[PDB]
RNA sequence: GGGACCGAAAAAGACCGACCAACAAGCACGCCC
RNA sequence: GGGACCGAAAAAGACCGACCAACAAGCACGCCC
């Protein structure tokens, strides 16, 4: 087996060295330091033995705090005395006190503002938290500064929900409930967030546009850019993140209504009152934000490496992950970048020996991912036609670890059998599973709710570089990392903090680098099999199985309004019919895939094209309603949470909060249109697996 | 040569028989007679030896006059006496007096109405005729019934221009200037239009949508249909066509301003006054329209025949033309349908002998073409994914003859060398070119203004079934017919009339059926070479050459406003750069295409894919501004004339009547955006011919 | 035969830039003499 | 230890239709006894 040779070349010691190398200085997007690391990686990928390695540059809107006018929040009395100020920077950790160019905590793409007003606590600032605030508790965030805890949903959605509720400011904070694991110590004595720690992060609502100034087209030297006024997904109110020390100061004086229930209570010793404003004596004190961050068009650099295929060089398997970090990127993304580096070194050594993959492999070091997947998206916009004609698969390589418990896999159903087979051939690195397969340890620790005796594999939404490839271009996509046990949908405590260091990983997450090595074997083994298997390792029958579940589910969600379904003759008959047809046609294609002569290079290429193009058949060039860059009809991010994936997203969005809609007849009409589009698309996808003539 | 064998099987006597067979009763879209002819063709294509022949049906909006409430126009006095009525039907021709189910003259998809008002003569009802009316002559069509002569532009554009000018009715008539050739006799004694003859035809503005009720998706059994109120491209005022006898009655009494110049004067003995209203005594007489036509969802039937390829069955060459007619379709479309039938019979005989084409050939008998390319477009919407993945080329087969002078070819630059080579190997059927090539007779009678010693090949716009394939899906497309000498952009006198018969073709156009045979050799030979050549016969260097002409042209058109170009820094630098790059890359790809080993089936398929997908690279999924179904960045129909093709249509539309625009800065900004999109698209297309890895 | 207007890129055709660092503007077909 | 509110499909998980011709609704984790 040529794969074992590849897997056995992968070394935890190499991953450890590369991780150390990538995490000693910050590599913020648009800074000289990240350009220097780009050039280092280009130079090393050549040395490692790639056929070519180019820098692809774009000029994209980034966001930076003003160094000589810092961002801070104040409690301010009616005399205008700033009696309490939030931190200007995170207290640096041991052996990082002398490190310059650490960007202070800030919300990227915040507008400028000095708004002052009454504080309203809005929990996680989810759609349902504003439904609870405004519909149930009759509280009105209009003209108020909202304070929200990080977690559950993408922070950009929180800011969007806040804007729609009339807020003039958003304060984001990390609550210990969400970012402090019980009975482990603050950094540097453990992996928990200290009270001065702050999660940086962008607050855009791009819905897959990439660079806000150049939607649809690469941000090249001659690009026509939108005015900032019509730029895509910019927030319209100021936003700033703080730690829980600073957050306790703002929250302790809160008056107005008590929290409705336990779902609104964090772990600080404060009442978690909703407001608006402060209790009793303090009622005439306000909160005032001071945001002077600037948006500016800055050059970014993707590293693109090529290992040309010996047989099908016009078929591309892509292994891509970002290089840019908020500070050191100890986990996010250098734990992924270090795995990609060792995978390149290892494919490189096989190349020097005189081995080549069947299909071309592309390796990508993406830039400006933290600013909204900007490097991956601009490159895909530049190369969309080649990618749609030639793209076999995309394997993501962000953070390798967010925990040390078990494997977490999100991929297209086309990769389910590949992932099952591979993890059965890999050793588990898990305590008490010595001599067992990764499949067994994974299936045991994370069983599928959907499939008895199978491991959980989740849906792809967005919030990483795979998005343009999968959701816009319909290229089969996969990601795998090590994760914690499920506190849930919050992340890891030290996410986007200065405390996210080399030492955090080495001391607390993966001292042996065995989890890193297992993830390198999963990502690398998947790339290997996609690039080298004679018949592409995609099982169309796994798509058939999940399409029936998604159809059962979307019917079930519509059935929340079963009287309306009757009034407006809402039928899923066409959708169930299409799924039944896909199942039958996939079954017959599978017979032909087993039977045919794989020595016939022309019949092989035909059947490989049918497999490669199956994911493309789910792409609608018109896109989903009000989201033209989300074109996959089976999968899209939640409108309300970029991180979360929905099945039959067109129907799902049409159904969401439908009982609120003023014109029932039109709203249910849109539901029936989306059933039509979905049934048509499933039948069309099925027909690509039919006999070609 | 296997092609000669195919060409020598084609027989003029067979085409004559089939033409007779297809033109004895009307075959209007949606009628039992056209269903019967569909089934006949399905049955004969099987007998001829196709591997399979299916009927593909759709339920589309068609339009019919009410049989028991006829359409007519009246001159009406202030007492409300209808003193003059227009014809209720065309006087039938000799030997057609006893023929039932001849649809009376009507404008398909006219709304219902009995509007009464003053007549304004608006010439051809072109954009420039309303600019002349409203800007120069200060005449105001608001609330007036407009009368317009057929010709120059698609009648649907005339109705659109009229609606935008505030007209409440449109009367279309055939002026002898445009539809009566000097010194030839009216049917049946010649090929000229008699004074009772009327051109039927649809008046939609679909801009490539297909069925008005189901834009983007096939009109299948479970389709969600728009309300008639939001249906695509329906006219909002009543419209009716009349002959020149009836038109003289309406035009003779016209008062108001004289015609501005000779360009407004037809050939009737009337003054061609503009109005509004009638002269002197007659000023209080009005015109009143009576339209009771109904729109209704009707089943239509495409015939789809397959000849599976022996080597690349997943590569499709399509030969398609419509079957539906306004009445007998003596020319339009049965002169084309009869050529397709003989091409099928001939491919069929080769199949029986045991020959197969390398690539699959699809044969299509399209329905409801006269109602807006509805059959071709719904089928393409159903099969868009297969067509984009597998479609090599589309050859149209509407009317084979509109004249007996020379060849007329409109195709992608990718087919220029194929067409040159083929016409050099075919005999000219032309008087005084006995023993010469069709290339020589054609080049002589129709020299290229663009290329010394080359024949004219024009651009594809719309107004036929190739549109969805080329303008929406980016499949390389071609058409060839015999045409008149250039009276121009009017058609042939008996177009869409009851007088367009078998006898018209047999007596006056092509008694020997030698023009039909030459067109069958061109269409059939092109299909043959596309389906059978080892290397696809596309020369990318012909695209390079024309892209430089189009760039020179669009620069030239922008330079009408050269001061504004400076004020707003409008530069074509990027566009010229992209074209220079395409030229260089196409030149190198051409070297590699000549050098490589064609015995390597995998290197051949790679290079054939690069050629096949080159046309697809010009497709923008976002579509052109305000025209989402026109996605080709190099070619689109004129916004003002569906029949006419524009190069760099995005830039062209942005520049059109720019000096009228209230915000110069925004309008010129859109021009710069379209330069950007065009340069990006040309560079992207060029890069698909680069080495793949 | 001669003359007058026009034909707003499907230019119908032919041809023609440094006191906007080569791609505007400007000689067949169909009321007067 | 027991109890109470909540967790609005990434359902966290398990399980459960003819006086809307099988796919609503309805038993782990984080003030009172
Ligand atoms: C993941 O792993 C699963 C489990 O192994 C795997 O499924 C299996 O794939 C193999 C390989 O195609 C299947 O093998 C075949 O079985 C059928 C009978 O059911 C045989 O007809 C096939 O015939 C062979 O004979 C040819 C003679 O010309 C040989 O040259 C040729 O190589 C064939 O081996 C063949 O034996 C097997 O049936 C399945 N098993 C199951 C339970 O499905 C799957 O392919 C892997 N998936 C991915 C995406 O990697
Ligand atoms: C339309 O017609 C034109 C005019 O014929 C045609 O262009 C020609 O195509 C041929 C076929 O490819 C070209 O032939 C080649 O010329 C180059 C030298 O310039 C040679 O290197 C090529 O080599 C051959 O040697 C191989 C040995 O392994 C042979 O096996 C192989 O078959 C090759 O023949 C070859 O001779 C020719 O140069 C051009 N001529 C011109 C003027 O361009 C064009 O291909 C046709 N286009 C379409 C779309 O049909
Ligand atoms: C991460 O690792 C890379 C790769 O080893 C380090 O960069 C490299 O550092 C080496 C050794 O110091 C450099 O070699 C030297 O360069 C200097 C100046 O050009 C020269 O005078 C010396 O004689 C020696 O040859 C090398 O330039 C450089 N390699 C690359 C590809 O950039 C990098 O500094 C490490 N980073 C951290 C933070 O540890
Ligand atoms: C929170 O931060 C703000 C801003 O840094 C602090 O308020 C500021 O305090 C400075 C220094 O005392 C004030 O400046 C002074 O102004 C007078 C002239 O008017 C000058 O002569 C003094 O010598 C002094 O420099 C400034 O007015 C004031 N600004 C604002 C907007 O409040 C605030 O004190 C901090 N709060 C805490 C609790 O630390
Ligand atoms: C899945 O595959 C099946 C089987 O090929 C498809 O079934 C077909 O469904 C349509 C109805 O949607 C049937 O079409 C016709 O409808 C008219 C209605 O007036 C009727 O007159 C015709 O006789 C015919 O019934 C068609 O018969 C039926 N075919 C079979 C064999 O059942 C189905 O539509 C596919 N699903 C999707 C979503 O495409
Ligand atoms: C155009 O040509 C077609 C093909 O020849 C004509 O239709 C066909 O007419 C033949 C000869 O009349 C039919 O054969 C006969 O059918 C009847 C009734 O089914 C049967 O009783 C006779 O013994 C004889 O077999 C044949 O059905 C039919 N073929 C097809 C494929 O439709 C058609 O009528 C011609 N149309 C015109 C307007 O000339
Ligand atoms: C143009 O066509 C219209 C409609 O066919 C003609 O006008 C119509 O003429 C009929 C027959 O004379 C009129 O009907 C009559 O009505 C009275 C009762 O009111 C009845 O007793 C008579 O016996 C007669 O049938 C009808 O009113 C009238 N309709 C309209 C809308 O005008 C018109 O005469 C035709 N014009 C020419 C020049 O042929
Ligand atoms: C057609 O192909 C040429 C040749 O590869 C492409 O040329 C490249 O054009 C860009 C400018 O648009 C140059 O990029 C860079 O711009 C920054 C500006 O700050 C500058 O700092 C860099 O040094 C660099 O000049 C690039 O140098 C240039 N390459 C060459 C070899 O001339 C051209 O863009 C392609 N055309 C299109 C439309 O893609
Ligand atoms: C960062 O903040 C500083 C200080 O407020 C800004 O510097 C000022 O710039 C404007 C000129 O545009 C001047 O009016 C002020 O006098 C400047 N002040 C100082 C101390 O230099 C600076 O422009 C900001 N940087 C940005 C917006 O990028
Ligand atoms: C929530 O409070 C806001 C802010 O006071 C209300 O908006 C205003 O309502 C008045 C009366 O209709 C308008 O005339 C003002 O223009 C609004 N003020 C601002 C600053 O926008 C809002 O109506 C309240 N919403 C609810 C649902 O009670
Ligand atoms: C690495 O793995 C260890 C061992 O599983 C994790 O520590 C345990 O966490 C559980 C509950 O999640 C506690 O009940 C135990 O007290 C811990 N076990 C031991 C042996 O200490 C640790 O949390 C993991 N590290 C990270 C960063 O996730
Ligand atoms: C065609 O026109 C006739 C005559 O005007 C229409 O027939 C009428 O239909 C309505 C019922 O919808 C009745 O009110 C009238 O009494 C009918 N008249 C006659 C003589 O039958 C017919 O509906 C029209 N056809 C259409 C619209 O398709
Ligand atoms: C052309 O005539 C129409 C119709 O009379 C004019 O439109 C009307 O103008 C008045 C005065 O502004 C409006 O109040 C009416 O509502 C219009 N009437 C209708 C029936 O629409 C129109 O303004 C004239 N256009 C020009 C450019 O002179
Ligand atoms: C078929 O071809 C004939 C011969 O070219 C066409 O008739 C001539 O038309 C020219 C001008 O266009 C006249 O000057 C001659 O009087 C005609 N020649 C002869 C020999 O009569 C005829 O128009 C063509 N038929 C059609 C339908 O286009
Ligand atoms: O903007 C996005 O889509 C996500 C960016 C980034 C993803 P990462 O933190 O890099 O996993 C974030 O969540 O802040
Ligand atoms: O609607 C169209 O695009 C054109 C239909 C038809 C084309 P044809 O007459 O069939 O050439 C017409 O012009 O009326
Ligand atoms: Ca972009
Ligand atoms: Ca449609
Ligand atoms: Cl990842
Ligand atoms: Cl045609
Ligand atoms: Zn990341
Ligand atoms: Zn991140
Ligand atoms: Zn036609
Ligand atoms: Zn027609």
């Amino acid at each position: 087996h040529n794969m074992k040779a590849f897997l056995d070349e992968l070394k935890a010691e190499n991953i450890k060295k590369f991780l150390y190398n990538f995490t000693q200085i910050p590599h913020l997007a648009g800074t000289e330091q990240n350009f220097q690391l780009a050039k280092q990686i280009q130079s090393q990928w050549k040395e490692f033995g790639l056929d070519s390695v180019e820098l692809a540059h774009y000029d994209v809107l980034l966001s930076y705090p003003n160094k000589t006018h810092p961002n801070y929040i104040s409690i301010i009395n009616e005399d205008g005395n700033e009696i309490f100020n939030t931190s200007l920077f995170e207290p640096p950790p041991p052996g990082y006190e002398n490190v310059s160019d650490i960007v202070p905590p800030f919300s990227a793409f915040s507008p400028q503002g000095m708004p002052e007003g009454d504080l309203v606590y809005v929990n996680y600032a989810r759609t349902e938290d504003f439904f609870k605030l405004e519909r149930d508790m009759k509280i009105n965030c209009s003209g108020k500064i909202v304070i929200a805890r990080y977690g559950k949903v993408f922070r950009g959605n929180k800011v969007k929900n806040a804007q729609l509720a009339g807020a003039k400011g958003v304060i984001l904070y990390s609550d210990p409930a969400d970012y402090f694991a019980p009975g482990v110590k603050s950094y540097p004595d453990g992996w928990n967030l200290p009270g001065g720690g702050v999660q940086r992060g962008n607050i855009l609502n791009l819905n897959g546009a990439g660079d806000p100034l150049t939607p649809g087209y690469p941000a090249n030297e001659y690009a026509y850019r939108r005015g900032i006024a019509e730029a895509v997904g910019l927030p319209s109110i100021p936003v700033h993140p703080i730690g829980y020390y600073d957050a306790q100061k703002l929250l302790e004086k809160m008056g107005g209504s008590a929290p409705p229930d336990s779902s609104w209570r964090g772990s600080l010793k404060v009442p978690y009152n909703v407001g608006p404003g402060f209790t009793g004596n303090f009622s005439t004190q306000k909160v005032k934000m001071h945001i002077h961050s600037t948006n500016e068009v800055t050059r970014i650099y993707n590293v693109i490496g090529t290992l040309r295929g010996a047989v099908e060089p016009d078929r591309y398997v892509i292994l891509g992950g970002h290089r840019d970090s908020w500070v050191f990127g100890g986990i996010d993304p250098q734990s992924g970048a270090a795995v990609v580096h060792e995978i390149v070194r290892s494919f490189g050594t096989l190349k020097k020996e005189g081995w080549r993959p069947r299909r071309t492999i592309l390796f990508a070091s993406w830039d400006a991912e933290e600013f909204g997947l900007l490097g991956s998206t601009e490159w895909a916009e530049e190369n969309s036609r080649l990618l749609q004609e030639r793209g076999v698969a995309y394997i993501n390589a962000d953070s390798s670890i967010e925990g040390n418990y078990t494997l977490r896999v999100d991929c297209t159903p086309l990769m389910y059998s590949l992932v099952h087979n591979l993890t059965k051939e890999l050793k588990s690195p898990d305590e008490g599973f010595e001599g067992k397969s990764l499949y067994e340890s994974w299936t045991k620790k994370s069983p599928s709710p959907e499939f008895s005796g199978m491991p959980r594999i989740s849906k792809l939404g967005s919030g990483n570089d795979f998005e343009v490839f999968f959701q816009r271009l319909g290229i089969a996509s996969g990601r795998a990392r090590y994760t914690k046990n499920w506190n849930k949908f919050s992340g890891y405590p030290l996410y986007h903090s200065v405390y996210e260091t080399y030492e955090l990983v080495e001391k607390f997450y993966d001292p042996m680098f065995k989890y890193h090595l297992t993830v390198a074997q999963v990502r690398g083994g998947m790339v290997f099999e996609l690039a080298n298997s004679i018949v592409l390792p995609f099982d169309c029958r796994d798509y058939a199985v999940v399409l029936r579940k998604y159809a059962d589910k979307i019917y079930s969600i519509s059935m929340k309004h079963p009287q309306e379904m009757k009034t407006y003759s809402v039928s899923f008959d066409s959708l169930f019919s299409a799924v039944k047809n896909f199942t039958e046609i996939a079954s017959k294609f599978s017979e032909r895939l087993q039977d045919f002569d794989k020595s016939n290079p022309i019949v092989l290429r035909m059947m490989n094209d049918q497999l490669m193009f199956l994911e493309r058949a789910f792409i609608d060039p018109l896109g989903l309603p009000d989201r033209p860059f989300y074109r996959h009809v089976i999968y899209a991010p939640s409108s309300h949470n970029k991180y979360a994936g929905e099945s039959f997203p067109g129907i799902y969005d049409a159904l969401f909060d439908i009982e609120s809609k003023v014109d029932p007849s039109k709203a249910w009409g849109e539901v029936k249109r989306q059933i039509y589009v979905a049934a048509f698309t499933v039948q069309a996808a099925a027909e690509t697996l039919s006999e070609v003539a």
